[PDB]
């Protein structure tokens, strides 16, 4: 009937074809066919990506790969509860008005001028997206930006609007690249290659600090805003109070425990996933301090993502179990050896940067990381490099707003020409490809 | 500071005392102390029961019982995803207006009279609570009941209001006793003793069909309503349409697969948790049919419960690992042998029926089932009997509304005297104790 309902049927037909017409052994054919099915379903977004994540275990069981519980156990990877603690921190610092207070105090650092306010705004937006999200952050900042522009004389001056808006969106999508929380794809990568919070900050904080000013400069040089007015702000200059102090303290304590996870856990007994224990402890300290109630943590969090992680991990453990990964590596050895690694990561990064502009970041990541990682390539291991690269690229969505929630949230204003966004995102995607290639070549090797 | 924040500290002090002043071996002392801590936290409801469920794994790890992942894996017991499919069915049959249509078509079965409408109402409320919930069901039926009574002449006639209302509440709480879904405690019991959907219906459907008419009769004989008026109904006589037909069909197919799980799964390969695969398949069929979107399944479901299941299961696996269960059985052997099993289940059932009137059903169940089951008693195994008994009793909340969501949802009307509810619930709780004792003695043995 509907378009998606026919995409699903075509995908079933393709699955059956590959299940009947492949000259590989049964198990590898099964893995490949499941992979194609799941990819066609995640990219097209026919079924809500979470539903496909839930179908992966069923597709694995009905075909005798996994036992039911051994497949559903992947919906409980410690990384998921780490992300849950992150969502709880977000719910706290939104219910207690902490983010508004931070952004406002920053807007005061700039007395009344714009030339410095939008830059501080991008910076704070990224600092938030480090923890909260990519969507809620943009939604929280949008009214602030509009109140800022309230005295811009928005007539034949749409350029400054587009600047102050796309800067916010991209700053969020980029601050999502600094922490394991902030953007799902980072957590998918870590779960696949076993990375810790700080072991991923060492990859994502420099990358973001490099990609954010590059983006602001590219925008300022593509569109030419004036940025010379003043601030006729009239909202309440909110102040600190109990509940925000405690929330900030617990937030800082959680971050301090995360960053220093290794020495602490080494001086405590050597727990396995100390970061996740720290996140659950953040939840416990926020509850014991009466600063946030579970109903908020439940309305706020996005559990579809917490099921998508499990789906991606079940897919990875499938490709690992049925031996499909080693076969794909044996098959791609020739192509990876003929050319170099630099061109390999170049094509990978461009593919992913131009894919998530049509698909969802989390789905593309969950689908691609397992392959390029579980391959265990021959000419060069680089098993974490590519995972981090893809997780970063999947967040580099800068073209049309259907690619990322924040882009649409900011496009809803009604004065962002699609063509300007598209060309700016093209320039930015090329720049990000180049930058990621450079970093992967120099730093991460 | 606050009452709950001091309860927590007293509980920590008690935990430390038992951790320092018990003449049992270290591990059993640890288990007992964790048990006391968690019980004091779940009964008092200081921290949202979900938060205590989340604290159980941390409390188990920081004290070296479990590895982190081996403890968090219990948040993915197939029973949880079964309950998730149940929540999805509820979201479908609420978003597609199926429940309203069913209740209205039933209200038409009674032409315009009341003497038969309230009984059909209790019946349909139970039939719904079989699947949807105990709370949403009462909330969905309340406006219908008020529109029914709109022509009751509710002056010196509060008796019929209380009847048509408490009947609804108790019918929901009892229909929650027929299926694994419908009430969490049933799922906790099954997870503890490995019960299937039908293997638990064989316990819960007769029990509910017996306890519901008993309750209606007790009410009719305590308070004396008239039940003689007509129906001046004026709402829209809704009709069927596409979306409701498909939803009903998928619902019936899911139920037919659940009930006949054994022969099917035996003629298919012998999967381990076929019921859970069937629930996930229900989600998949509801999504593929474009009848419900994940956002509704996420707003609707109660994930706190899906974490509470994991908390209770981690507690059970703790008491099993540290050897506390066998020790408690060795200690209670004398008391269980001196008296009989009949008196044992009698005291158990009364304790639980009068406990959940102050605590939450799910928490009391999650706390008590592990003990009385993992004991593996000496004089008589009865390892599933007591689990089912406690799961049924925990739903038998009939006194003051703070015990159960539905009771408060119906008390909000503003014309339900606390004393009448309390005495009616006392009578009903005694009757339910007697009935459960009788059934456990005759049928389940």
């Amino acid at each position: 009937l509907h378009r998606n309902s026919l995409i699903v049927l075509a995908d079933v037909a393709l699955f059956l074809a590959l299940y009947h017409f492949l000259p590989f052994e049964h198990n590898v054919v099964l893995g490949i066919s499941m992979l194609a099915f799941i990819a066609v379903l995640w990219l097209t977004e026919a079924l809500h990506v979470t539903v496909t994540a839930i179908l992966v275990p069923v597709m694995a069981v009905f075909f005798g790969i996994f036992e039911t519980q051994a497949a559903l156990n992947n919906f409980a990877n410690s990384i998921i509860f780490l992300f849950l603690g992150g969502f709880a921190l977000a719910a706290a610092m939104h219910h207690q008005g902490l983010d508004k207070v931070i952004a406002d105090k920053v807007l005061a650092m700039a007395q009344g001028k714009m030339s410095v306010a939008v830059f501080m705004l991008f910076g704070v937006t990224a600092l938030l997206s480090m923890w909260i999200s990519n969507t809620a952050t943009a939604a929280m900042m949008l009214p602030l930006v509009l109140g800022v522009l309230s005295k811009v004389d928005a007539d034949k001056q749409r350029s400054t609007y587009v600047f102050v808006l796309l800067g916010v969106a991209y700053s969020a999508s980029i601050g999502g690249i600094a922490t394991l929380v902030g953007s799902p794809p980072n957590a998918i990568a870590a779960a696949e290659v076993g990375l810790s919070f700080t072991d991923w900050m060492k990859f994502g904080l420099p990358t973001a600090m490099m990609m954010l000013p590059m983006a602001i400069a590219i925008l300022y040089f593509l569109l030419k805003p004036t940025l010379n007015g003043m601030f006729e702000l009239d909202r309440a200059p909110v102040n600190w109070d109990k509940g925000k102090v405690v929330t900030l303290g617990i937030f800082g304590l959680t971050v301090f425990l995360w960053i220093f996870s290794s020495p602490i856990n080494a001086a405590l007994g050597g727990f396995k996933s100390f970061d996740t224990l720290v996140a659950l402890g953040a939840i416990l300290m926020l509850s014991f301090a009466r600063v946030v109630h579970w109903k908020e943590i439940q309305k706020t969090a996005d559990w579809g993502v917490l099921l998508l992680f499990g789906g991606g991990l079940c897919l990875s453990n499938v490709l690992k179990q049925t031996g499909t990964s080693v076969f794909l590596a044996n098959a791609l050895s020739d192509m990876v050896s003929h050319m170099g690694i630099f061109v390999v990561i170049l094509v990978v990064a461009t593919f992913v940067v131009f894919l998530t502009e049509f698909a969802s970041n989390t789905a593309s990541a969950a689908l691609l990381i397992p392959v390029f990682a579980t391959v265990a390539e021959a000419f060069g291991m680089s098993p974490v490099l590519l995972s981090v690269l893809i997780a970063v690229a999947a967040s580099c969505a800068f073209m049309l707003p259907v690619a990322t929630p924040p882009n649409a949230i900011v496009f809803a204003s009604g004065h962002i020409k699609q063509s300007e966004m598209m060309r700016v995102g093209l320039y930015l995607n090329i720049a990000c490809i180049g930058l990621l290639t450079a970093i992967a070549m120099l730093f991460w090797q």
